[PDB]
């Protein structure tokens, strides 16, 4: 049994509600919460900007101290930081964008990192700003993550959409 509540259920594994990100962090307090990154970590906008507004840019510093170190992550890549006051960590994992003419194909790598955490609270990947198709997002997140998600989705018309469309 965990804390999420309201979800609807897609799948044995992947669950799914109309719901602002940054809320639903602050109401659980899941172990992970997935960002929406980039390969520089630059938390402008989107679930990025939203979450690391929530934390005052402790997000924003803690990921210049990573990229200093470490330099950029690789599109389909992620990294665990802190997850401040929304979560115990963040996994920030970078989907491809479209707007950039990333390869739609990272999109299933990217998701695969969501397999190394049992359960995670999540966006649905390159959505959004990153310029995908949400649909095709869903789908492939179903066909790929194996371990408990549950996806936040920030618009409420595009959420009925998502399910009425489920295959
Ligand atoms: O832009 C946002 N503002 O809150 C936002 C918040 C939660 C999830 C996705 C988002 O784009």
């Amino acid at each position: 049994v965990n804390s999420f509540s309201g979800y609807l259920k897609l799948t044995d594994n992947v669950y799914i509600k109309n719901a602002d990100i940054v809320e639903e962090a602050k109401k659980v307090k899941p172990t992970v919460v997935v960002n929406a990154a980039n390969v520089y970590l630059k938390h402008g906008g989107g679930v990025a900007g939203a979450l690391n507004k929530a934390t005052n840019n402790a997000m924003q510093v803690e990921s210049d101290d990573y990229i200093a170190t470490n330099g950029p992550l690789k599109v389909g890549g992620s990294c665990v930081l802190s997850g401040h006051n929304l979560a115990k960590h963040c996994l920030h994992v970078v989907g491809p964008n479209v707007n950039k003419g990333e390869d739609i194909q990272l999109l299933k790598s990217a998701y695969e990192n969501f397999n190394q955490h049992e359960v995670l609270l999540a966006p649905l990947l390159s959505a959004g700003i990153f310029g995908a198709d949400p649909i095709h997002s869903l789908r492939v997140c179903v066909d790929t993550v194996r371990t408990n998600v549950y996806l936040a989705v920030f618009d409420k018309n595009l959420y009925d959409k998502l399910v009425s469309s489920f295959l």
